[PDB]
């Protein structure tokens, strides 16, 4: 197997699906398979969308390069790099450790996370590990985006708002979520701990209310990944920021977003006056959600076994505004949970 | 002292200098000074250009907010966050570690580093610590940008090329540098260790030779940071990549580049076919160079004592091409080593 084989597998998939699948996506697919035969692990190692993975694995099987039988087994020596093991074990490759946060935030957060609302399918929910929440908050601590600042959290299954509020740092934390279970849990924690934390039921398919426009120094979001998802979560965040000097924290996956779409996201940020100052790939590790068998991709999977360990991960982005973001504050139209590269909804 | 003072301090500096100095840079300046009396540590904690910090420190002193003597001491309570301390100590916040590299590369690189050429001012040199180099290469290993790949290094006081060769992963490594000392050291190492590693004297102000155009899968550079430096090094590197699916690794400082120049750099990348997949800020720690008292900024400093520990740092950026970059291969006109934001030449 040689380099042109990778090119032809991609073009074939590009022809069937209309999606931006290139040869390096095929290389990555094969590279992961050098290290694992487990489907979920292959996904984690690959950094390719699950929507691309399925037809690539099938194209590869058609050519006799891959055996699909209770696992994904390579049949040939391949022209693809093996995954390297360079990640720092002490911080799981993050570079940041939440244990270091003040106000004993890390230990107090673990107590709350034990009673957290379970992830549900209606809102594309699936929460990150506690260490991932605490480290995302620690990035914001390190960049001076918590202390004395007004913090907005757009969707909060991860409980970032709680973690941010437990540090003692923020002036206040406001959390928006469509799910009353998350709002109520946050309001129970706020009252029990004495935290300057409020939470409100709001569906981000509808415009951001005027109280929250240009009213915050810092936002966090781990959003749905459409262009619709970027209108519903990130565009709203940008509009919520007062302006120059305000910062945003954004989750970004490979599983549901290609590099062509990472580039569309980055171009959206740069054209609306922001700049990226951190992009830590693989920063968030997700806890397995209960509804995996009900997602769109499940019937497509070549091997179907419930995962037993984490496999879904995302990058953490920090952006900062160089000027005020005057974006439209419009309704989302179209199905937020049906992006063409989505798979876990 | 309210936020409007922060804005006035920035507006004065901006008006005096013509440079993009904003309120958040003044907040960052002050935030750092909450945490240290030491000028070099204040630079490291600030994330502000030294060309900015000098006049901000002077503007603060003029308003009776900062005492400047054998240390920098704040004279009032200030609305500025204290920088957080959540970096993982194990990997110095990078998330990556060199020790696991293949070929026993870490251990072998350390021994060659002991005899490295010392940094000279003629070429704006200043090498990162050995672990910074190794971690930079390890990021490339984790992203599959070394194994069976053709690697170009554009400038190499850091000896990234030797470190990458020592893994035994690349197909080959080509190093270009204007300094014959760097070239000759690499040749000797290549010969002694039997590595597929070659080095050539080349001045990046001149066109990339045709034999290196669109010839590589991976490049590394830690470049001079003007518009011009970014054209001589990064624009060359992009031209050197074959195209879609190829990777670049770029060092980018706060010390000599503002957030506005970071945003100009990011837009350059995105409009030339690239996408950022990693941006780890503060990844590289730099060893203190000999000619510090002959650098441009030295007479500007409000206190003048040799640094006893590291203070200059830079981000590590990973870019990937979504398509071929067809940039011009023209001669770079102007003064490479005299960018408006430069301070360490
Ligand atoms: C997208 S999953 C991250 C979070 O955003 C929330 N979320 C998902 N969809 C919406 C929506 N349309 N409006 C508001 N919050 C949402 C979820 O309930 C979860 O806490
Ligand atoms: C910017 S310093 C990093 C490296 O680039 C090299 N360098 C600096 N200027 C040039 C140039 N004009 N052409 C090639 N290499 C350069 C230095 O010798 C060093 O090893
Ligand atoms: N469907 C469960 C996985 C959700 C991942 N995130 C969506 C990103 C892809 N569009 C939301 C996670 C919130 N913590
Ligand atoms: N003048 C000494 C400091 C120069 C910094 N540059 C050194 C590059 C080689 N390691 C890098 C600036 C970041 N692009
Ligand atoms: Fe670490």
């Amino acid at each position: 197997v040689n380099k042109e084989a990778l090119v032809q597998v991609a073009e074939e998939v590009r022809r069937a699906t209309g999606l931006p699948v290139g040869w390096r996506d095929v290389e990555r697919t094969l590279g992961a398979l050098r290290a694992t035969r487990d489907l979920w692990e292959a996904v984690r190692l690959s950094r390719v969308p699950l929507r691309f993975l399925v037809p690539i694995w099938e194209g590869l099987a058609r050519r006799g390069l891959l055996r699909v039988e209770e696992g994904l087994d390579l049949l040939a020596e391949v022209p693809a790099p093996r995954p390297g093991e360079a990640a720092c074990p002490a911080c799981e490759g993050r570079g940041l450790v939440g244990e270091r946060l003040p106000g004993r935030a890390a230990e107090r957060f673990l107590a709350w996370a034990k009673e957290r609302p379970e992830a549900i399918q209606d809102f594309d929910q699936g929460y990150v590990t506690p260490e991932s929440t605490l480290a995302r908050v620690a990035l914001a601590w390190n960049w001076g985006d918590l202390e004395g600042k007004e913090v907005l959290v757009l969707g909060d299954d991860d409980l970032t708002g709680l973690a941010a509020a437990l540090t003692g740092l923020p002036k206040r934390v406001v959390v928006l979520d469509a799910d009353p279970r998350i709002v109520r849990f946050l309001e129970r924690a706020a009252k029990a701990e004495g935290l300057p934390l409020e939470a409100h039921v709001h569906d981000l398919r509808e415009p951001l209310p005027e109280a929250w426009v240009h009213a915050f120094h810092t936002f966090f979001t781990d959003p749905v990944e459409g262009p619709l998802g970027l209108q519903a979560f990130v565009g709203r965040g940008l509009l919520a920021l007062e302006g120059e000097g305000c910062a945003g924290y954004v989750g970004l996956t490979h599983v549901e977003a290609s590099l062509a779409k990472w580039a569309d996201f980055q171009r959206f940020l740069l054209e609306n006056g922001a700049v990226i100052t951190e992009l830590r790939d693989g920063f968030h590790v997700y806890e397995n959600w209960g509804y995996i068998e009900q997602m769109r991709a499940w019937p497509w999977l070549p091997v179907k076994r419930r995962p037993e360990k984490p496999w879904y991960t995302s990058a953490l982005i920090r952006l900062e505004l160089l000027r005020r973001a005057d974006l439209e504050n419009a309704r989302v139209e179209g199905d937020l949970y049906d992006d063409e590269e989505s798979s876990t909804t």
